[PDB]
């Protein structure tokens, strides 16, 4: 009996038993004499891999995904009807990116533990890369050295620039049409190689995230304040999800529609409930299908465009949790986040809340892919996956409820459009 | 009536407009108090974030421009005639170029405002660069640090050592023939998406240019000087076309043909002053059609393959505009050039005169990559665009003049072949 | 009857009348005052173009040679028996790469002329490249500055690294099956130009030997050292291939097929005779052939597979050459390499034995590979050169032995399977 429970999902309860052993043999550790740093290095070392490995494959997938989403996806077929969607779903999801930054910038779970125009200005800068080769491992930060200000070269990975410039490589591809056919399906096809290598080192997650978890364990200097922030991480990120889900996402329902916002959850609460059982947008599709069809009396195509969509694009809660994530690292490790990472972060997370369902097992490459967007040390990563397990049924609850009232926004905005097709 | 003139042109006419605004704008803030070097920074970033769009796209153009030119352009199916055409343009253009380079540095407009050896020993290693990723941002300089020397890696993109591998790289797909098809058409698929962004970056080049001349007018000593130093730079390039278009091409054609150079300047007069009014070559080709048809009386082949391919790849104004231009502009900053350097731009000037019209709207960027291949800071380009309206029917004409010349040598060294094969 | 000789081997007489052009000008330069060292940097500047052209090609080959045969090449339609040889190949491989580095550090021809633990864990960190554009150009090393460890990015391109990723994303695109079609031609066409780029350099070789000759003649102590150091390098290669073809290739016959190695070299001593005239495993694989199979009796389907493939993948001996020479030029520049380079080396040897046929002309840049894998000058492969003409007739046999022996291995081990399919 306990076979057909845990086969059927082996990734999942391989990296449960990794972390529960990971732990348990970091307590053991810890009851003992004060390690030697270099036995923490050997203990933590398949972790290390594990994030090298990872980060190694977060260029190609910005490289390849962002060409293959914008140029390939992109169909403008759907008319009017599918805009209507796509700039509801970019507004909301920046919408809960910055809830959570303006959120966990004011709880600061983690923190107890250049000015601002020249950031503003280096992220512009950041932006728009003068080099492209030198913009896979090299920011431009300006230091005051003391009046004359002048532009260096930082390390790490320029993510905005290399983002913002295949965007405009993949929007200028799909424009160019049917011409450019052949790049389009080299692209994809390195898209799939990218996208099995991910799955293929996700085989070997377990364990890196098992030494992660004992090399992080022995190296804290109390868990009396480590499991307070931890707390306070998950209260942020709930009361997050609470204000996105039930005041925010009901007010742009009633400032559009002009429709009861409570009678829509009395008709979605069916799939809600079901989003937060099985934890999965595809896998509780078919229930919202049903409830916004059958309960809500809203138009077939409306709900067959956006639901199908909704689910593996319009992520909100796995947005803010993204942003509140990274900034909680930032806080955790003492590095204090200026005004021109806070933004990075923010969009980087609706960009990375954008691709953590349409690829894969790619929720750890889009955590690493903000986390060095900002310029984090990577090796936190294991107090999240620690506690990342009552959180995801909630953030993927907020996400169904973003794709019901995106179905239900455009439904309305298209009303008078559907009918007369209809008429004719 | 105004629209009519300024609507169809409406580039041309956003770009004198933002030009007359940014000069206006200045003067006025010059009028006023010594402004902080904070608010100048603030005022000439959108001329920084042009100057960053066209240098990051810089890349890609000569990757991928060399590479379709090479092979795809180049097909031997015109015979020997084609070659006694472009042996004679990559001639004669250098012969512009190195003229300008010569011109800039006895004049010096700009001047008032490492032995040699080792100088050309870098030039040559930096033209077979050891490293393909590192080239793209790091030229490698030879140090004498006192006796033993050294070789470090200084920063700036490679040029010329990407410049040579890629032309290396499509003669060798260009011997491939046929069986390189699906790559060739990658790369020509990947130039017009570049060509596409070029086109849609140089539409935000109105508001760059403004900010470029209004964070330049206030940044300066006193406009006697820098005005002065714009008329001396003008004066060379002026001079530098009538030494080419009046003595060099008719001394070439007296030299090779043996014929009187001065007949063939009277058939060709219409077809020169239709070029100073078109400022095109491409609008004039049929006016120099006409003329070397029915006044000279050359070849009709002759005419139709030299013409329509010299005047989109034999334009000698333009190399020794650009070679004047970036000697220029390193003179003014005070930057004095090696003869490792001086060399450098007397190639990509010759490089960049092939692609300123292969490429739409790519002048700005073949500036770019002339004033980045020889280490100089690119922010001058403001004082080039305030008095390129006048010279540029000027080096439109010489490079007519050339492609006329050109047709003349191509029919005088192919006369017995094409009377051979008419007489069959 | 001097032009039936030399005119045939074009390139091998145009080479070897430069070494000895070079070492005669040396010679005679040497028997001259001691000469300014830049006239020494002058003369030997050829060898330097040389050496920088290869390693630039270095590059693109690893990119493009690996993704082609693991997806192209590698096709199972050859069922378990393509395995059993395979399987051996990376194995023999290996033994004759590991005992070249064994006997080169225990002999160390040149020698009179960071802890271990920190030397593996950087070993197996370059070996996972965080970044893959900074993979190019960098390795990370281990610095104790000084007791709190810490990582910092080196020089040098790192190509463990990226052949790992290469050869995980050539076999997920073998995997991938063929849907990668349009992708895998592309790889193939790019390998087919970069072997073009290899052959076009390596007409040049001839003078970049006779002036990196010349300079390595002008600038050593004492010939007394130098032709020592040479002979021993020499003896440890002869050592190494008689070890492993006449003790260790015979031990695994023995162990796996328990059939008497001596009568197998009497099967194959006109095979082994053949290849030390020859010198090529392709010219005397028609001998091979013949001797295995009216010989020594085996299947015709395990030798027509088997022979073929081996006389292009499956080169002991080169292994074991380039792998003792890399130790013995780092050894003659008193660079002693820890035990995170030996592995390096010693692996390095074993990826550039398998290209270094699969390549024509690509011995030069396989030695190159594997002396910048490990960080060594790439200045002393003349001193190489001035003997690898004996050491190859040697080193071909062993190969050819190996194959021969590789064959017998994969009969004995598919003999029942082969009986079972005939007998139906
Ligand atoms: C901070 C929150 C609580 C209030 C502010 C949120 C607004 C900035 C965003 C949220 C949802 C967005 C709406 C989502 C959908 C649309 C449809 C879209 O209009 C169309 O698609 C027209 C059809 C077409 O584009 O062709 C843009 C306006 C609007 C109302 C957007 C207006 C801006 C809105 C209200
Ligand atoms: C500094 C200037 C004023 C005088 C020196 C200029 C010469 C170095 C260049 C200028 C034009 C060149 C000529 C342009 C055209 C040709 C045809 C070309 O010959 C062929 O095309 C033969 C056919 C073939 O290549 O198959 C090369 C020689 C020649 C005379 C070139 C010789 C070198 C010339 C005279
Ligand atoms: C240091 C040397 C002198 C002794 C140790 C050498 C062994 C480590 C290597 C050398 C040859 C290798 C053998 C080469 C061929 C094979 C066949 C191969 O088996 C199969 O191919 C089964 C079919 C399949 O793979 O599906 C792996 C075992 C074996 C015996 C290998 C076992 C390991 C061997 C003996
Ligand atoms: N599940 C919903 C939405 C969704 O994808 N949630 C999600 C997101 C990331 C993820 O990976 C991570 C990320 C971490 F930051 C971490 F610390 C640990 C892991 Br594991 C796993 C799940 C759906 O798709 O319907
Ligand atoms: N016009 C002729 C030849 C031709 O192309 N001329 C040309 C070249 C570059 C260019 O761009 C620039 C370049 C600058 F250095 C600058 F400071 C400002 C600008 Br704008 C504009 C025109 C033809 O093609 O027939
Ligand atoms: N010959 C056999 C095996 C084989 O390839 N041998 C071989 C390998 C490399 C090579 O190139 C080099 C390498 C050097 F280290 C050098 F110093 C000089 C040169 Br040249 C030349 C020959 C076969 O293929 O059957
Ligand atoms: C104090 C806590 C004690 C108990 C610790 C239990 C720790 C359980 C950790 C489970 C991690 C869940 O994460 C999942 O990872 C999967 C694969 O990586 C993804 O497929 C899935 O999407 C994602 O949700
Ligand atoms: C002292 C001076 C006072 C008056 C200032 C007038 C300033 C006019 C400046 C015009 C610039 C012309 O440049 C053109 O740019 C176009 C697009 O960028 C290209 O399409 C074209 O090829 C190229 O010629
Ligand atoms: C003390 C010594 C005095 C006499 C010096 C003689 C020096 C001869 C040097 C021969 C070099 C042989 O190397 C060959 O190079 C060819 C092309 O590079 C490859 O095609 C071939 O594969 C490879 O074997």
């Amino acid at each position: 009996r306990l076979c057909d429970k845990l086969g059927k999902n082996l990734l999942l309860t391989l990296t449960v038993f990794g972390v529960i052993l990971g732990a348990v043999c970091g307590g053991l550790l810890r009851l003992a004499s004060p390690i030697h740093p270099d036995v923490v290095m050997l203990i933590a070392f398949p972790g290390d891999i594990l994030m090298r490995m990872l980060k190694m494959l977060i260029l190609p997938l910005i490289i390849s995904s962002l060409i293959t989403g914008l140029s390939g996806l992109d169909a403008k077929a759907s008319g009017r009807l599918g805009t209507r969607a796509m700039v509801y779903y970019m507004s909301t999801t920046i919408i809960a990116a910055v809830l959570g930054v303006i959120l966990v910038l004011a709880i600061h779970p983690g923190n107890p533990k250049v000015s601002s125009l020249d950031a503003f200005l280096d992220l512009i800068r950041n932006l728009f890369p003068e080099n492209l080769v030198q913009a896979c491992f090299q920011q431009i930060q300006t230091v005051t050295k003391v009046i004359k200000k002048g532009l260096e070269f930082k390390d790490g990975m320029n993510v905005l620039g290399l983002i913002g410039f295949f965007i405009a490589f993949g929007i200028a591809m799909g424009k160019m049409g049917d011409q450019a056919k052949l790049m389009v399906d080299f692209f994809n096809i390195l898209n799939e190689i990218v996208m099995k290598l991910v799955i293929m080192i996700m085989w070997y997650s377990p364990l890196g995230i098992a030494c992660l978890i004992c090399g992080k364990i022995i190296a804290i200097k109390d868990l009396e304040v480590v499991a307070r922030q931890l707390g306070m991480y998950m209260v942020t990120v709930i009361i997050g999800l609470i204000i996105h889900g039930g005041i925010f996402l009901p007010l742009i329902y009633f400032v559009v529609t002009r429709k009861n916002p409570f009678s829509f959850f009395a008709g979605i609460f069916q799939a809600w409930i079901t989003a937060l059982g099985t934890a999965s947008s595809a896998g509780t599709l078919p229930v919202t299908f049903r409830c916004l069809e059958e309960n809500l009396g809203i138009d077939k195509r409306v709900t067959r465009f956006v639901l199908p969509v909704g689910a593996t694009i319009n992520m909100d809660g796995t947005a803010l949790y993204e942003a509140v994530a990274a900034i909680f690292i930032a806080q955790m490790n003492g590095v204090v986040l200026d005004g021109g990472q806070i933004v990075t972060v923010s969009l980087t997370a609706t960009l990375a809340s954008v691709g953590a369902a349409s690829i894969p097992s790619a929720g750890l490459v889009t955590m690493l892919l903000i986390l060095t967007a900002v310029g984090l040390p990577t090796e936190d990563i294991s107090l999240l996956v620690a506690v990342d397990w009552l959180l995801d049924r909630m953030r993927t609850s907020v996400n169904v409820v973003g794709d019901s009232f995106g179905a239900g926004i455009v439904y309305h905005l298209s009303k008078s459009e559907l009918d007369t097709i209809d008429s004719q």
